[PDB]
Protein backbone atom coordinates (compact mmCIF):
# COMPACT_ATOMS: atom_id res chain seq x y z
CA UNK A 1 0.00 0.00 0.00
CA UNK A 2 1.50 3.31 -1.08
CA UNK A 3 -0.38 6.03 1.67
CA UNK A 4 -1.58 9.47 0.13
CA UNK A 5 0.17 12.75 0.88
CA UNK A 6 -1.81 16.31 -0.32
CA UNK A 7 0.65 18.78 -1.01
CA UNK A 8 1.54 20.70 1.19
CA UNK A 9 1.56 23.70 -1.06
CA UNK A 10 -2.19 24.37 -1.78
CA UNK A 11 -1.55 26.43 -4.85
CA UNK A 12 -0.63 23.94 -6.78
CA UNK A 13 -4.55 22.24 -7.90
CA UNK A 14 -6.34 19.48 -9.69
CA UNK A 15 -8.54 21.68 -11.97
CA UNK A 16 -11.29 21.82 -9.74
CA UNK A 17 -8.87 24.07 -6.98
CA UNK A 18 -8.96 21.21 -4.76
CA UNK A 19 -4.99 20.26 -3.71
CA UNK A 20 -2.54 17.85 -5.70
CA UNK A 21 -0.63 14.95 -4.41
CA UNK A 22 1.23 11.69 -4.58
CA UNK A 23 0.94 8.39 -3.12
CA UNK A 24 3.96 7.30 -1.10
CA UNK A 25 5.70 4.07 -0.20
CA UNK A 26 9.16 4.16 1.53
CA UNK A 27 11.70 1.63 1.45
CA UNK A 28 14.45 2.94 3.62
CA UNK A 29 17.51 0.65 2.48
CA UNK A 30 17.07 1.97 -1.20
CA UNK A 31 18.43 4.92 -2.69
CA UNK A 32 16.19 4.30 -6.33
CA UNK A 33 12.62 6.37 -6.12
CA UNK A 34 10.31 5.56 -9.27
CA UNK A 35 7.76 7.84 -10.13
CA UNK A 36 5.03 7.05 -11.99
CA UNK A 37 2.72 9.13 -13.71
CA UNK A 38 -1.28 8.43 -14.48
CA UNK A 39 -2.82 8.55 -17.66
CA UNK A 40 -6.22 9.57 -18.94
CA UNK A 41 -7.19 11.27 -22.53
CA UNK A 42 -7.62 15.16 -21.84
CA UNK A 43 -10.11 17.70 -22.19
CA UNK A 44 -9.41 20.44 -24.28
CA UNK A 45 -12.54 23.59 -23.52
CA UNK A 46 -14.93 24.47 -21.42
CA UNK A 47 -17.74 22.16 -22.17
CA UNK A 48 -15.44 19.09 -22.93
CA UNK A 49 -13.96 19.84 -19.35
CA UNK A 50 -17.50 20.22 -17.53
CA UNK A 51 -19.13 16.64 -19.81
CA UNK A 52 -15.22 14.79 -18.14
CA UNK A 53 -16.14 16.80 -14.31
CA UNK A 54 -19.48 15.05 -14.45
CA UNK A 55 -18.20 11.89 -15.24
CA UNK A 56 -14.40 11.32 -14.38
CA UNK A 57 -14.27 13.34 -11.39
CA UNK A 58 -11.37 12.30 -9.93
CA UNK A 59 -9.28 13.05 -13.21
CA UNK A 60 -10.13 16.68 -12.28
CA UNK A 61 -10.17 17.02 -8.12
CA UNK A 62 -8.88 15.17 -5.48
CA UNK A 63 -12.19 15.31 -3.40
CA UNK A 64 -13.24 11.43 -3.39
CA UNK A 65 -9.40 10.22 -3.59
CA UNK A 66 -8.80 7.44 -0.99
CA UNK A 67 -6.38 6.86 1.70
CA UNK A 68 -4.18 4.19 -0.20
CA UNK A 69 -3.67 2.47 -3.06
CA UNK A 70 -2.02 -1.04 -3.85
CA UNK A 71 1.35 -1.25 -6.09
CA UNK A 72 0.90 -3.28 -8.97
CA UNK A 73 3.32 -4.16 -11.48
CA UNK A 74 6.48 -2.30 -11.73
CA UNK A 75 5.19 -0.32 -8.50
CA UNK A 76 4.97 -3.97 -6.76
CA UNK A 77 7.28 -4.45 -3.78
CA UNK A 78 6.68 -8.07 -3.93
CA UNK A 79 10.22 -9.63 -6.11
CA UNK A 80 7.95 -12.20 -8.04
CA UNK A 81 5.71 -9.35 -9.68
CA UNK A 82 8.36 -7.01 -10.43
CA UNK A 83 12.04 -8.31 -10.57
CA UNK A 84 13.48 -5.45 -11.84
CA UNK A 85 12.90 -2.52 -8.92
CA UNK A 86 10.85 -4.15 -6.21
CA UNK A 87 12.74 -2.62 -3.51
CA UNK A 88 12.37 1.10 -4.77
CA UNK A 89 11.44 3.89 -3.04
CA UNK A 90 7.58 3.98 -4.79
CA UNK A 91 5.46 6.77 -5.87
CA UNK A 92 2.14 7.26 -7.63
CA UNK A 93 1.45 10.74 -9.34
CA UNK A 94 -2.68 10.95 -9.78
CA UNK A 95 -3.40 12.49 -13.14
CA UNK A 96 -5.84 15.60 -12.18
CA UNK A 97 -5.22 18.28 -14.23
CA UNK A 98 -6.58 16.83 -17.54
CA UNK A 99 -3.46 18.34 -19.61
CA UNK A 100 -1.42 15.47 -20.88
CA UNK A 101 1.13 16.94 -17.89
CA UNK A 102 1.74 20.31 -19.78
CA UNK A 103 0.44 23.13 -17.73
CA UNK A 104 0.97 26.05 -15.75
CA UNK A 105 -2.20 27.84 -15.48
CA UNK A 106 -4.13 28.79 -12.30
CA UNK A 107 -8.11 28.99 -11.61
CA UNK A 108 -9.03 32.59 -11.48
CA UNK A 109 -12.25 34.89 -12.66
CA UNK A 110 -11.11 34.28 -16.16
CA UNK A 111 -10.36 30.29 -16.02
CA UNK A 112 -13.04 28.37 -14.83
CA UNK A 113 -10.11 25.45 -13.87
CA UNK A 114 -6.53 25.07 -13.46
CA UNK A 115 -4.53 23.13 -15.63
CA UNK A 116 -0.94 22.87 -13.60
CA UNK A 117 -0.19 19.51 -14.12
CA UNK A 118 3.94 20.81 -14.66
CA UNK A 119 4.04 22.46 -12.03
CA UNK A 120 2.37 19.27 -10.31
CA UNK A 121 5.17 17.04 -11.19
CA UNK A 122 7.65 19.83 -9.51
CA UNK A 123 5.56 20.43 -6.48
CA UNK A 124 6.24 17.03 -5.39
CA UNK A 125 9.57 16.51 -6.27
CA UNK A 126 10.82 19.30 -4.01
CA UNK A 127 8.44 18.24 -1.09
CA UNK A 128 9.76 14.61 -1.51
CA UNK A 129 13.73 15.76 -1.26
CA UNK A 130 12.60 16.51 3.20
CA UNK A 131 11.18 12.81 2.87
CA UNK A 132 14.52 10.94 1.65
CA UNK A 133 14.84 11.97 -2.07
CA UNK A 134 17.87 13.91 -1.49
CA UNK A 135 20.02 10.83 -0.80
CA UNK A 136 18.63 9.13 -3.73
CA UNK A 137 21.28 7.99 -6.97
CA UNK A 138 18.43 7.19 -9.49
CA UNK A 139 15.26 8.76 -9.57
CA UNK A 140 13.01 7.20 -12.95
CA UNK A 141 10.32 9.50 -14.09
CA UNK A 142 7.53 7.11 -15.40
CA UNK A 143 3.96 7.13 -16.83
CA UNK A 144 1.72 5.14 -19.00
CA UNK A 145 -0.47 6.32 -21.63
CA UNK A 146 -1.22 10.15 -21.17
CA UNK A 147 1.65 9.47 -18.25
CA UNK A 148 4.06 8.21 -20.94
CA UNK A 149 3.85 11.44 -23.41
CA UNK A 150 3.49 13.63 -19.54
CA UNK A 151 7.15 12.00 -18.73
CA UNK A 152 8.30 12.71 -22.42
CA UNK A 153 7.35 16.49 -21.88
CA UNK A 154 8.41 16.29 -18.18
CA UNK A 155 12.01 14.49 -17.78
CA UNK A 156 14.24 17.46 -18.48
CA UNK A 157 12.79 19.95 -16.31
CA UNK A 158 12.87 17.76 -13.42
CA UNK A 159 16.64 17.22 -14.43
CA UNK A 160 17.29 21.14 -14.44
CA UNK A 161 15.34 21.42 -11.54
CA UNK A 162 17.03 19.07 -9.51
CA UNK A 163 20.19 20.70 -10.54
CA UNK A 164 19.21 24.31 -9.87
CA UNK A 165 18.61 23.13 -6.22
CA UNK A 166 21.81 21.84 -5.29
CA UNK A 167 21.53 18.06 -5.87
CA UNK A 168 23.88 17.25 -9.06
CA UNK A 169 24.00 13.57 -7.72
CA UNK A 170 20.89 12.34 -8.42
CA UNK A 171 20.60 10.59 -12.21
CA UNK A 172 17.27 11.76 -13.64
CA UNK A 173 15.95 9.16 -16.47
CA UNK A 174 12.68 9.01 -17.97
CA UNK A 175 10.72 5.58 -18.63
CA UNK A 176 7.44 6.71 -21.17
CA UNK A 177 5.03 3.47 -21.74
CA UNK A 178 2.08 3.87 -24.61
CA UNK A 179 2.53 7.40 -25.00
CA UNK A 180 4.53 7.47 -28.01
CA UNK A 181 1.65 8.27 -31.01
CA UNK A 182 2.03 9.45 -34.58
CA UNK A 183 0.51 11.95 -36.14
CA UNK A 184 -0.70 9.81 -39.32
CA UNK A 185 -3.53 9.75 -41.72
CA UNK A 186 -6.95 8.47 -40.48
CA UNK A 187 -8.21 4.93 -42.29
CA UNK A 188 -11.62 6.56 -42.25
CA UNK A 189 -7.24 14.86 -33.41
CA UNK A 190 -4.26 17.43 -34.30
CA UNK A 191 -6.58 19.91 -34.17
CA UNK A 192 -7.70 18.63 -30.14
CA UNK A 193 -4.34 19.34 -28.82
CA UNK A 194 -3.97 22.35 -30.95
CA UNK A 195 -7.11 24.01 -29.16
CA UNK A 196 -5.79 22.20 -25.80
CA UNK A 197 -2.31 24.03 -25.45
CA UNK A 198 -3.29 27.41 -25.78
CA UNK A 199 -6.49 26.68 -23.60
CA UNK A 200 -3.62 25.30 -20.69
CA UNK A 201 -1.30 28.07 -21.41
CA UNK A 202 0.90 24.61 -21.91
CA UNK A 203 4.41 24.14 -21.80
CA UNK A 204 6.93 21.82 -23.98
CA UNK A 205 10.61 21.10 -23.34
CA UNK A 206 12.91 24.19 -24.29
CA UNK A 207 15.05 22.49 -27.08
CA UNK A 208 11.56 21.51 -29.15
CA UNK A 209 10.32 24.73 -28.68
CA UNK A 210 12.96 26.86 -30.19
CA UNK A 211 12.98 23.97 -33.18
CA UNK A 212 9.21 24.20 -34.00
CA UNK A 213 8.48 28.13 -32.18
CA UNK A 214 5.76 29.96 -31.70
CA UNK A 215 2.61 28.27 -32.81
CA UNK A 216 3.92 25.11 -33.67
CA UNK A 217 4.67 23.16 -30.21
CA UNK A 218 1.76 21.20 -30.46
CA UNK A 219 4.68 19.00 -32.27
CA UNK A 220 6.06 18.36 -29.38
CA UNK A 221 3.96 16.14 -27.89
CA UNK A 222 4.32 13.07 -30.58
CA UNK A 223 7.34 11.33 -29.35
CA UNK A 224 9.52 10.68 -32.42
CA UNK A 225 9.81 14.61 -32.54
CA UNK A 226 10.36 15.84 -29.14
CA UNK A 227 12.88 12.45 -28.20
CA UNK A 228 15.82 13.43 -30.17
CA UNK A 229 15.69 16.68 -28.29
CA UNK A 230 16.21 15.07 -24.86
CA UNK A 231 19.44 15.14 -23.08
CA UNK A 232 17.86 13.17 -19.92
CA UNK A 233 18.20 8.75 -20.63
CA UNK A 234 15.12 7.97 -21.55
CA UNK A 235 13.76 3.72 -22.38
CA UNK A 236 10.18 3.79 -24.47
CA UNK A 237 7.68 0.81 -24.59
CA UNK A 238 5.07 1.03 -27.12
CA UNK A 239 2.58 -1.69 -28.63
CA UNK A 240 3.25 -1.64 -32.73
CA UNK A 241 -0.28 -1.90 -32.61
CA UNK A 242 -1.46 0.40 -29.71
CA UNK A 243 -5.30 0.43 -29.40
CA UNK A 244 -5.57 4.05 -28.58
CA UNK A 245 -3.78 4.93 -31.75
CA UNK A 246 -6.17 2.67 -34.00
CA UNK A 247 -9.00 4.34 -31.41
CA UNK A 248 -8.38 7.92 -33.30
CA UNK A 249 -7.27 6.36 -36.67
CA UNK A 250 -10.89 5.26 -36.48
CA UNK A 251 -10.17 1.38 -36.79
CA UNK A 252 -12.49 -1.11 -35.12
CA UNK A 253 -12.10 -10.18 -41.89
CA UNK A 254 -9.91 -7.75 -42.98
CA UNK A 255 -9.94 -6.60 -46.58
CA UNK A 256 -7.16 -5.48 -48.40
CA UNK A 257 -7.38 -1.71 -48.26
CA UNK A 258 -7.44 -1.98 -44.06
CA UNK A 259 -4.71 -5.07 -43.97
CA UNK A 260 -2.23 -2.71 -45.71
CA UNK A 261 -2.94 0.30 -43.55
CA UNK A 262 -2.23 -1.81 -40.83
CA UNK A 263 1.06 -2.90 -41.97
CA UNK A 264 1.91 0.10 -42.77
CA UNK A 265 1.41 1.33 -39.47
CA UNK A 266 3.62 -1.21 -37.85
CA UNK A 267 6.40 -0.42 -40.34
CA UNK A 268 6.14 3.48 -39.71
CA UNK A 269 6.30 2.54 -35.60
CA UNK A 270 9.14 0.42 -36.50
CA UNK A 271 11.27 3.19 -38.37
CA UNK A 272 10.39 5.95 -36.18
CA UNK A 273 12.04 3.49 -33.11
CA UNK A 274 15.03 2.62 -35.16
CA UNK A 275 17.19 5.29 -33.33
CA UNK A 276 15.94 4.71 -29.86
CA UNK A 277 18.53 2.68 -28.64
CA UNK A 278 16.39 1.76 -25.41
CA UNK A 279 13.12 1.04 -26.44
CA UNK A 280 10.92 -2.20 -25.80
CA UNK A 281 8.08 -2.64 -28.84
CA UNK A 282 6.01 -5.49 -29.18
CA UNK A 283 3.36 -6.79 -32.47
CA UNK A 284 0.35 -7.03 -30.71
CA UNK A 285 -2.96 -4.75 -30.56
CA UNK A 286 -3.05 -3.90 -26.86
CA UNK A 287 -3.97 -1.27 -24.59
CA UNK A 288 -2.52 -2.96 -21.23
CA UNK A 289 0.28 -1.28 -19.64
CA UNK A 290 3.21 -1.22 -17.13
CA UNK A 291 1.78 -0.94 -14.02
CA UNK A 292 -0.61 -4.40 -14.58
CA UNK A 293 0.23 -7.53 -12.61
CA UNK A 294 1.51 -9.54 -15.45
CA UNK A 295 3.61 -7.11 -17.25
CA UNK A 296 6.12 -10.15 -17.28
CA UNK A 297 4.35 -12.32 -19.77
CA UNK A 298 5.45 -10.15 -22.80
CA UNK A 299 9.12 -11.54 -24.28
CA UNK A 300 10.50 -9.69 -27.43
CA UNK A 301 13.19 -11.83 -29.35
CA UNK A 302 13.06 -13.92 -25.81
CA UNK A 303 13.97 -11.39 -23.43
CA UNK A 304 11.18 -9.65 -21.07
CA UNK A 305 10.66 -5.66 -19.99
CA UNK A 306 12.14 -6.21 -16.84
CA UNK A 307 15.43 -7.74 -18.21
CA UNK A 308 15.44 -4.96 -20.57
CA UNK A 309 15.17 -2.30 -18.25
CA UNK A 310 17.90 -4.15 -15.44
CA UNK A 311 19.93 -4.25 -19.36
CA UNK A 312 19.37 -0.76 -19.08
CA UNK A 313 20.61 0.05 -15.48
CA UNK A 314 24.02 -1.70 -16.68
CA UNK A 315 24.49 -0.02 -19.63
CA UNK A 316 23.98 3.05 -17.62
CA UNK A 317 26.83 2.42 -15.21
CA UNK A 318 26.60 -3.07 -25.88
CA UNK A 319 26.39 -6.66 -23.30
CA UNK A 320 26.88 -10.08 -24.11
CA UNK A 321 22.98 -11.46 -23.51
CA UNK A 322 21.86 -8.43 -22.13
CA UNK A 323 19.93 -6.50 -24.68
CA UNK A 324 18.09 -2.95 -24.95
CA UNK A 325 16.79 -2.44 -28.16
CA UNK A 326 14.12 -4.73 -28.65
CA UNK A 327 11.40 -4.01 -31.67
CA UNK A 328 9.94 -6.64 -33.08
CA UNK A 329 9.92 -6.91 -37.12
CA UNK A 330 7.00 -9.44 -37.85
CA UNK A 331 4.07 -7.23 -39.49
CA UNK A 332 0.97 -8.30 -37.88
CA UNK A 333 -0.80 -8.42 -34.56
CA UNK A 334 0.15 -11.63 -32.63
CA UNK A 335 2.63 -12.71 -34.61
CA UNK A 336 4.11 -12.45 -31.28
CA UNK A 337 3.45 -15.59 -29.71
CA UNK A 338 3.67 -14.02 -26.01
CA UNK A 339 1.11 -10.80 -27.05
CA UNK A 340 -1.53 -9.86 -24.07
CA UNK A 341 -4.95 -11.93 -24.20
C1 LIG B 1 -5.53 6.39 -24.37
C2 LIG B 1 -4.49 6.68 -23.30
O1 LIG B 1 -3.29 7.23 -23.80
C3 LIG B 1 -3.05 8.48 -24.39
C4 LIG B 1 -3.99 9.46 -24.71
C5 LIG B 1 -3.56 10.64 -25.32
C6 LIG B 1 -2.20 10.86 -25.59
C7 LIG B 1 -1.73 12.00 -26.24
C8 LIG B 1 -0.68 11.82 -27.14
C9 LIG B 1 -0.17 12.88 -27.86
C10 LIG B 1 -0.73 14.14 -27.70
C11 LIG B 1 -1.79 14.32 -26.82
C12 LIG B 1 -2.30 13.25 -26.10
C13 LIG B 1 -1.29 9.88 -25.27
C14 LIG B 1 -1.72 8.70 -24.68
C15 LIG B 1 -4.98 7.40 -22.05
O2 LIG B 1 -4.34 8.40 -21.60
O3 LIG B 1 -5.98 6.94 -21.43
C1 LIG C 1 3.32 27.44 -4.16
O1 LIG C 1 3.21 27.20 -5.55
C2 LIG C 1 3.01 28.38 -6.34
C3 LIG C 1 2.81 27.92 -7.77
O2 LIG C 1 3.90 27.11 -8.20
C4 LIG C 1 4.21 29.31 -6.18
O3 LIG C 1 3.95 30.52 -6.87
C5 LIG C 1 4.47 29.60 -4.71
O4 LIG C 1 5.71 30.28 -4.57
C6 LIG C 1 4.55 28.31 -3.90
N1 LIG C 1 4.68 28.62 -2.48
C7 LIG C 1 5.77 28.31 -1.76
C8 LIG C 1 5.73 28.70 -0.32
O5 LIG C 1 6.73 27.73 -2.26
Amino acid sequence: DLRLHLLLNTSVTCNDGSPAGYYLKESRGSRRWLLFLEGGWYCFNRENCDSRYDTMRRLMSSRDWPRTRTGTGILSSQPEENPYWWNANMVFIPYCSSDVWSGASSKSEKNEYAFMGALIIQEVVRELLGRGLSGAKVLLLAGSSAGGTGVLLNVDRVAEQLEKLGYPAIQVRGLADSGWFLDNKQYRPTEAIRRGIRYWNGVVPERCRRQFQEGEEWNCFFGYKVYPTLRSPVFVVQWLFDEAQLTVDNVHPVQEGLRLYIQNLGRELRHTLKDVPASFAPACLSHEIIIRSHWTDVQVKGTSLPRALHCWDRSLHPLKGCPVHLVDSCPWPHCNPSCPT
